[PDB]
């Protein structure tokens, strides 16, 4: 299972998850990926604010699903 995230820029960040994965978790990869702190990324998939403690599967996120960054 891999997910894109489209940074603020645009950029296309791809990460290998898991159902299960948490928000915060997928923010952490984020963090390692592009330097950005979590504490300034504000995920939305599907114009649905993602909290950091709820999964990817509780969300309906799902194979090949985008993120984006927000402000
Ligand atoms: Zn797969
Ligand atoms: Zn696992
Ligand atoms: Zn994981
Ligand atoms: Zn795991
Ligand atoms: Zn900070
Ligand atoms: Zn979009």
């Amino acid at each position: 299972m891999q997910i894109f995230v489209k940074t603020l820029t645009g950029k296309t960040i791809t990460l290998v998850v898991e159902p299960s994965d948490t928000i915060e978790n997928v923010k952490a990869k984020i963090q390692d990926k592009e330097g950005i702190p979590p504490d300034q990324q504000r995920l939305i998939f599907a114009g649905k604010q993602l909290e950091d403690g709820r999964t990817l599967s509780d969300y309906n996120i799902q194979k090949e699903s985008t993120l984006h960054l927000v402000l």
